[PDB]
C-alpha cells in the first residue's frame, strides 16, 4: 500500500469479540508480538473478520507514544512493544523515532523533541511503544 | 467555530446508532461525501442526535491519513474521502497537506516528510484522506 | 513514569459503566476537574477499575484540541479543560502550546502553526483543551 502512516504490520486475526457497535480483534502478528484493535462492528463485518484471517495493521507515527519506564504502572493501552531505538530524526519541535523490534519488525513514533530529551532516547536505547487499542486501523488483502 | 482542528466540516446526521457506551452516527456531508464517527453514548444523548440534526464533525489534522494507492486492500477506517492535493507546507520533520475535495471542501493532514517523498504527494496530485470513526469529533450548533 | 506522553493527569475514579467491548471511566481529577476515557472492558478489568480507585490519565499533546471561542456549538469531546495559555514553542509547520488550569495542573497540545496565529494564542490568553474521551489512555499504580 501506498499510505502515509509509518507503520503497517502484517498478521493474523486470533480472535474477535463483537460488541454492539464495536468490535474487538485481536491479532498475532508476523514475529511473535501482539495487539488488540478497536473496529466499528460494521467495518469487523464488511471486512470479513474472523479468527484466521491474514490482515494489516496500520498506525499513524502521532498515534505511538514511546515508554522507557512504567515505575510499576499498569496502561490501559492494549498494545506495548519493546525494543531498541535505531533511528531518530529530530525536526524543530518534534522527532522521529523509529524502534527495531523483536523479529526485526519496526515501529515508528512521532514524538515532542522535550520527549526524547527526557526519556534519554538514543540509537540503541530500550524503549517499549504503546498503541491504545482505538488509534489501530485493521486491513484485509 | 475558533478551534485548532484544521477540519470542521458541515452537515447532517443521517442515521445513529446507539450501542452500550459508544455510538455510532452517519453523517452526510454538505457536498455528496459521506463520514461515520464514534462518540460516547451520552454525548449522543446530550448532543440530542439524530436523524437529519444538523452538525459539524471536528478532525485535527494529524488524525487523517493519506492514501495514494490502496493496492486492493479494504481499510476498516470507515471515512475515505478522495480528491486532489492543493497546497504542501513543508516543515522539518512533518508537513501540512491540504486536499480539495469534490464540490470543494478541502481537507488537511499532518503527515512526516517521508510520506510526502514516498506517496509522491505534490499539488495536483490524486490522494485519499482516510480517518477511522473514533477520531471524529462532533459538534452541534 | 517515563513515558512521551507530556500529559500524566493524577486523578480518582468517580465511575464506571461496563458495555460490551468498551467500558466508559469518569474519572475526577486532583484538583476540581473532571475526565472521561473510553478503554476496552478487557482493560477496565485487568486494571481493576472501579469507583474510587486512584489512576493516571495519559493524553499525547497531538491529541488535545485548543479551542478559543465555542460560538455556541456543544461538542461531543467529552473533556474540556479551560485554562490560560503559559508557553508556546513554536517549530517549522507545528508548535507546542501549554496552558495552566485551576488548581495549576499544566495540559500540553500540539497544533499547527497556522492554529496559534487564527486562535490568537499567545502567552496570558484564555483557552480551552479539548480531548476526546477515547484518546484518553489510562494507567493504575
Ligand atoms: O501518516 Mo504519518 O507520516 O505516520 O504521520
Ligand atoms: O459496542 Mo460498545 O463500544
Ligand atoms: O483498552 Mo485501551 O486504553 O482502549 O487500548
Ligand atoms: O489542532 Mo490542529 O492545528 O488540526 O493539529
Ligand atoms: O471501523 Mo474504524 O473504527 O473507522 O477502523
Ligand atoms: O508522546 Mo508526545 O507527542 O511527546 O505527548
Ligand atoms: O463522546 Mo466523545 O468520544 O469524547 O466525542
Ligand atoms: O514543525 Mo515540526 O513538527
Amino acid at each position: 500500500m501506498k499510505i502515509s502512516a509509518r507503520n503497517v504490520f502484517k498478521g493474523t486475526v486470533s480472535a474477535l469479540k463483537e460488541g454492539a457497535v464495536n468490535a474487538e480483534v485481536d491479532i498475532l502478528l508476523g514475529g511473535g508480538d501482539k495487539l488488540a484493535a478497536v473496529v466499528t462492528l460494521e467495518s469487523a463485518r464488511s471486512l470479513q473478520l474472523a479468527a484466521g484471517k491474514e490482515v494489516v495493521a496500520v498506525v499513524k507515527a502521532p498515534w505511538v507514544l514511546l515508554m522507557t519506564d512504567s515505575s510499576g504502572y499498569r496502561l490501559s493501552a492494549r498494545n506495548i512493544l519493546t525494543g531498541t531505538v535505531k533511528t531518530i530524526e529530530t525536526g524543530a519541535v518534534n522527532a522521529e523515532v523509529t524502534l527495531a523490534l523483536q523479529g526485526g519488525t519496526e515501529i515508528t513514533s512521532m514524538v515532542t523533541k522535550e520527549a526524547v530529551a527526557e526519556l534519554g532516547l538514543k540509537p540503541g536505547a530500550s524503549a517499549s511503544a504503546v498503541i491504545k487499542a482505538s488509534n489501530v486501523i485493521l486491513g484485509v488483502p
